[PDB]
């Protein structure tokens, strides 16, 4: 539903047996903030590019594909395992914090055609979306996604749409107040962007619940029973017929793995993950303070353990996207 | 050079016997300024939408198609002649005069898909381009046209690219200084955007010379001879294999008509025109002052006479785009 020959071939290069076990490292401003916590000077371009190349070289042998940004990640893309596919990010990093609109914007000197010419098997785009937000803002966001979806249809390259939800009136998405509305924000946004007019091939989405407030997982206030959390996962599955994959949102590797198990037990038929920080977060401190060689040894030990255990979990929880397309 | 079935059918709906005799009325800010100089109050949306409808309803019976803007011309597009095709402008009007980059920008809540859904047979986009300008600026512009070209391929709708040339250093493009380089600006820009990667189907371009400085046409200072001018047109013909049409550029109708004859004599194989103010400008004064009914009679008399004379010149100067495709 309903891949062209070329789009199918690219999807196969990004997955194994219909499951996407992709490594995500297109973070730019978020990576800079992480490195800023560990050194005096400002993170330089050589540091950004080198660290991306280390993660790509050491960990892509254990992923079906890697997501990188064209601004700092092109060197890293050339050192990935020959068995791993490539996704390239298309959006500018971050958003304007002085306003609530968080309007999307493509990299200035890039296009879907140039992403394909750079060797990518997919275009990835991040959209911030408040389903309950200003209707004129959301009309502009939907028109923008339509353009990108049309680009990808013309270039015949899969369109991976990442949706991060928020509320114009809630400052912290980690708060209990946002947790109470998160399922609504996520599942209704997925329903909108599963419409044919947007040309999405795979949705990259948050889990529809903040697991730190679910019974059995919560260390403090409990907002949801397990059955209530399970129902949010079943609503998410009932919100789209497209393939969708989960992002880690920077939670610990263990919590993300436990969440995937819970998702599968609840009835969610997710088709993999695009997991970033939960895998390689710890390499940042080591690289900045210890250097590149020490970072390699971290990736070969702690990094491998994160992605290896994730792969074991994906093997028993994820469903193949070939059942949907 | 090649067209899909639907792109070819749309091109036929925009032309007559392979000739494009299109009426241009996508003006917005410029039209508002023409109205402001005839009344005290500020022009209203109702006035703008009504005048576009009068022009569309009265003059489209004598044109192969009409170019309108989605912001005020959608009512006018519905009262157009059944035999006239529709083109819709896609770009935001004007440019920021505080800088020299003149970067393109699409209408916020529009896309090629929505333009097609609004009933258009083609997408029209305007690009300001200085072939000698800042290389990074032009790289961003080229990337931008690639996206729009890809959209139009996906939606299977002809892409009409309008190129207006300028110089980052020369303020007035009507000056003698700019006339001595206009041929370089026009012809070289046509070479760039004739490349397959931009997906252009038709170019809306200026004549490669300021005829007001050509021997026999200039009422004062003479910069070029007819032989030098004729060579500029032959260079323009040799700069693209795509169909291309001339824009009136606001010059007098008589001068524009004489330029089409001179172009055909020099060897230019242009495929039509997109003429606007030179055909209907006189109705603005009548409409604002004498009202909508007086403007209608002006269009049925003087307005018809203008477009009728133009069509008679086109029948003796324009070449069919079917000979290039
Ligand atoms: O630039 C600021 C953003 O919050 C960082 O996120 P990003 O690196 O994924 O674009
Ligand atoms: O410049 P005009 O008025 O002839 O119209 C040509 C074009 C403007 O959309
Ligand atoms: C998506 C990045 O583009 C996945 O990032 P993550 O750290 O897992 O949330
Ligand atoms: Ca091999
Ligand atoms: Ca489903
Ligand atoms: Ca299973
Ligand atoms: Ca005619």
């Amino acid at each position: 539903i309903t891949l062209t020959e070329n789009k199918r071939k690219s999807m196969e290069k990004l997955s194994v047996d219909g499951v996407i076990s992709a490594l995500a490292f297109d973070q730019r401003g978020a990576l800079k903030r992480m490195m800023a916590q560990h050194q005096t000077k400002e993170p330089t371009v050589e540091q950004i590019e080198e660290l991306k190349s280390l993660v790509s070289e050491e960990l892509t042998p254990f992923a079906s594909s890697i997501l990188l940004d064209p601004e700092y990640g092109l060197p890293a893309s050339r050192v990935r395992s020959e068995e791993a596919g490539l996704l390239l990010a298309y959006e500018k990093t971050g958003y304007d914090a002085t306003t609530t609109s968080r309007l999307p914007d493509c990299l200035d000197v890039w296009s879907a055609k140039r992403i394909k010419e750079a060797g990518a098997e997919a275009v990835k785009f991040l959209l911030y979306y408040d389903i309950d937000g200003d209707q004129d803002v959301n009309e502009q966001k939907k028109a923008y996604i339509e353009r990108i979806g049309s680009e990808c249809r013309a270039e015949d390259i899969p369109f991976y749409l990442e949706i991060l939800t928020y509320d114009e009136k809630i400052a912290d998405n980690a708060s209990p107040e946002f947790a109470k509305v998160k399922a609504h924000k996520v599942n209704e946004a997925m329903k909108v962007f599963s419409k044919e007019r947007f040309g999405v091939d795979v949705l990259k989405v948050e889990v529809p619940v903040n697991m730190k407030f679910v019974e059995g997982f919560a260390d403090g206030e409990v907002l949801f029973t397990k059955e209530e959390a399970a129902q949010a996962f079943r609503d998410q599955e009932a919100s789209t017929d497209l393939p969708y994959i989960y992002l880690s949102a920077g939670v610990s590797a263990k919590l993300f793995q436990d969440t995937l198990v819970f998702a599968a037990e609840s009835g969610a038929k997710f088709n993999g993950v695009l997991c970033g920080r939960a895998t390689w977060a710890g390499s940042v401190k080591v690289y900045i303070e210890e250097g590149p060689q020490a970072a390699r040894e971290w990736l070969r030990t702690e990094g491998f353990k994160n992605i290896d255990e994730l792969n074991k979990v994906l093997d028993k929880t994820a469903s193949p996207w070939t059942e949907k397309m």
